[PDB]
């Protein structure tokens, strides 16, 4: 289960980084 | 070594959850 603990903790931070550079392009309007 | 991947993952998470807050709330600006 540690695998699957660093596979659920990489998809979320992958998901963050794209939510973080939506957002930034968002302020820049 | 695990352990030690997990926690960096962990405190980067907790990092960009805190800037999607901050991002979030300047979207409202």
């Amino acid at each position: 289960q540690l695998n699957a603990l660093l596979a659920s903790l990489e998809a979320e931070n992958k998901q963050l980084k794209a939510k973080v550079e939506e957002l930034l392009a968002k302020v820049g309007e």
